[PDB]
């Protein structure tokens, strides 16, 4: 039957603490590549993947950014597709707080990394793939948002204990 937008989630975890859980509609109807890219990070299949990764820099009032598993700091990652991969498209835009979208190094170099905004983020339209939106748990990402800082370091360890897909 039709295609049906994947549900994924995130349990996050606060220095080893359970906190909550974030799940995320994937708009697989626009941006296909990309949404599978993140649905198989989620679920681990290709045999790597987000679990045990860290949200490497949270702006209150502006983003949490992580999906860096190789390295986890900013410096690595890797897609599904055994390299960087294009901008799919731009039709999504940044509207608001929930938007997950793509980051990059330049054009046509998606990778892993993401980021969840908190704000609205119009600045960034054409520039990084919207290719998803926080459906439940934004209260959960708003808890995560306080552990930020102005220059992005966390004052604890945001990490990814749990993902996978749920629809
Ligand atoms: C994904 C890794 C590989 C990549 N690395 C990178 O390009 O490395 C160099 C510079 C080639 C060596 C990176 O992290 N890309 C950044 C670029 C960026 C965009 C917009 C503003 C940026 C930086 O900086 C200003 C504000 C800092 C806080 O916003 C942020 O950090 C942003 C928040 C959105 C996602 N976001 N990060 C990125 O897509």
């Amino acid at each position: 039957g039709h295609m049906v937008n994947p549900t994924v989630f995130f349990d996050i975890a606060v220095d080893g603490e359970p906190l909550g859980r974030v799940s995320f509609e994937l708009f697989a109807d626009k941006v296909p590549k990309t949404a599978e890219n993140f649905r198989a990070l989620s679920t681990g299949e290709k045999g790597f993947g987000y679990k045990g990764s860290c949200f490497h820099r949270i702006i209150p009032g502006f983003m949490c950014q992580g999906g860096d598993f190789t390295r986890h700091n900013g410096t690595g990652g890797k897609s599904i597709y055994g390299e960087k991969f294009e901008d799919e498209n731009f039709i999504l835009k940044h509207t608001g707080p929930g938007i997950l979208s793509m980051a990059n190094a330049g054009p046509n170099t998606n990778g892993s990394q993401f980021f969840i905004c908190t704000a609205k983020t119009e600045w960034l339209d054409g520039k990084h793939v919207v290719f998803g939106k926080v459906k439940e748990g934004m209260n959960i990402v708003e808890a995560m948002e306080r552990f930020g800082s102005r220059n992005g370091k966390t004052s604890k360890k945001i990490t990814i204990a749990d993902c996978g897909q749920l629809e």
